[PDB]
């Protein structure tokens, strides 16, 4: 028993992060095979990308992984990412893919500076398109990712901060999560909401794990259930949530619907100086895949 | 900015994550050089592990190591620990120590299942010399562990879950933490406490990253701290406390004890229904070590 905020073991993404540095910028770029991915805003010099790169040769790229120097031997943009062609195929690259998550999706976080791996701890990508995640100068390129068996699924990269605090970046094919645009120009984070069916999984871990303090004997349906979670900036609820949550719901023996009346009256009364799972506000950054993985025991490698 | 419950990056002891079966009974062992390092109640059928262990042979310990069989050319007990001499050196071993932590002491958590990893969090060494994991059937031989540049001090194999839902173990030369004893009599956890240094060491993180809010103009004696404290159910501050969260004091330009007055008038007062760093507790489980290395930008290799 037990319940955490679980990263996936990072050991086989750290074995691709490298240095990139050219002109006086430098950050981290992610090698795999001859390819190595990282921000174009490493490009020297309201920028124009194209423009600027068309000004680089191979040279001007010095990519270190450890103490070894990586040989650029071919650049292209694709998006708002740089694809280095370097002489040397990363023999650690692992089985992996690139995927382009939905909003309310989990991921474990590599910080990274100067292509050395920092920390590891996991996120949610927000209905809003941000990452709340703790980087600061030198982090960009940044990867987030997921592993199913063996295989890698990145869907991350960190470009900048925003004024709030909160973080954007693009997928692996460098398109931004969101609206943000890699200038230094102003943007905002939009309003951002809660993501219900999270709430809803971590309830049942919850259950699963002893705790029942907030279930109650009532039931609601569905369009209600959504009323009221308008109301507290919560994420509309859909049958597909529902479906999804069906699994926890068997092995609980707790219909959604109940579940979704216990968080109605958590929102409408508060917690009452109680905590769940040790907190004492209503978590959001588990799917319903993430309370499975910990509560049932499923490894990878 | 941004501040995230973050687990060292766990490639290193990923690679040395092994199976160890023997009998009926299977669990995780830690593979470095030619050492296996399990826990002893894997041994077959109030046991007196002495006498279990003299009726082994070698040939009854199979070591699973990825698809490679490993072969047991010796064994012997330390404490609670079997450590199993094998015919091969773990290419992959790091740089390593042993170390026994302190209460207060956090340190990241690799959950592995049949020598495979599955998960990676942060935790603490709670006063009363449990840990608030999540571990399940098969998870005994986990290790914990912290990484100083390139080294890797392990400081916690897992053993057993308490009645409680909580967890308890040994250091690597297999002394528990606490009263705890291998066997399947009745065992619980003393009373627990709040580490104060680490909820102080949290609050200079929430003003690092910008929060102010619970901040005050008052200030306190360390004794009449003491005094609020132990009403609380939180260890008392001494001035070694004092003095490590000194570096955090002088970059925040908050002296120690006026930092008290407020966690004081927290505790008095709550927290009114506001949040510091996404929290809506105090949270205990970052010591002053960990604030200055996530806010500062510390990587290891
Ligand atoms: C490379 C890096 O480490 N990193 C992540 C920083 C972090 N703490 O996560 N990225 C950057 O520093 C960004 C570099 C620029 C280079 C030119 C192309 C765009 C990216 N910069 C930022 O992340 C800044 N954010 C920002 O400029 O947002 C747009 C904006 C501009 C002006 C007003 C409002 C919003 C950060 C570093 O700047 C602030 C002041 C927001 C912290
Ligand atoms: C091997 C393993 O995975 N693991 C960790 C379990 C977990 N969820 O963290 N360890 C064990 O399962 C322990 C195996 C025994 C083998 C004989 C020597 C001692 C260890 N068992 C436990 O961890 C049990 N705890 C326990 O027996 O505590 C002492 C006790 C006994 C009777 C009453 C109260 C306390 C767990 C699995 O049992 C409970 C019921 C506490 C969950």
């Amino acid at each position: 028993s037990g319940f955490r905020k679980m990263a996936f073991p990072s050991g086989k993404v750290e074995g691709c992060m490298v240095q990139v540095t050219c002109g006086t910028t430098t950050l981290n770029g992610l090698w795999l095979d001859d390819v190595v991915y990282c921000p174009r805003h490493v490009i020297c010099t309201n920028p124009n990308y194209e423009d600027l790169l068309i000004r680089k040769s191979n040279h001007n790229f010095l990519v270190q992984a450890g103490n070894v120097q990586l040989r650029v031997i071919g650049h292209s943009m694709q998006n708002c990412v740089l694809k280095l062609k370097v002489d040397t195929a990363n023999p650690k690259t692992p089985k992996y893919k690139f995927v382009r998550i939905q909003p309310g999706q989990t991921f474990s976080v590599l910080a990274c500076y100067n292509g050395s791996p920092s920390g590891v701890y996991q996120c949610a990508m927000r209905p809003n398109f941000t990452i709340k995640g703790s980087f600061l100068n030198g982090s960009c390129g940044s990867v987030g990712f997921n592993i199913d068996y063996d295989c890698v699924s990145f869907c991350y990269m960190h470009h900048m901060e925003l004024p709030t605090g909160v973080h954007a970046g693009t997928d692996l094919e460098g398109n931004f999560y969101g609206p943000f645009v890699d200038r230094q120009t102003a943007q905002a984070a939009g309003t951002d909401t809660t993501i219900t069916v999270n709430v809803l999984a971590w309830l049942y871990a919850a259950v699963i794990n002893g705790d029942r303090w907030f279930l109650n004997r009532f039931t609601t349906t569905l369009n209600d259930f959504n009323l009221v979670a308008m109301k507290y900036n919560y994420e509309p609820l859909t049958q597909d949530h529902v479906d999804i949550l069906g699994p926890l719901s068997a092995q609980t023996g707790i219909a959604v619907l109940d579940m979704c009346a216990s968080l109605k009256e958590l929102l409408q009364n508060g917690m009452n100086g109680r905590t769940i799972l040790g907190s004492a506000l209503l978590e959001d950054e588990f799917t319903p895949f993430d309370v499975v993985r910990q509560c049932s025991g499923v490894t990878f490698q």
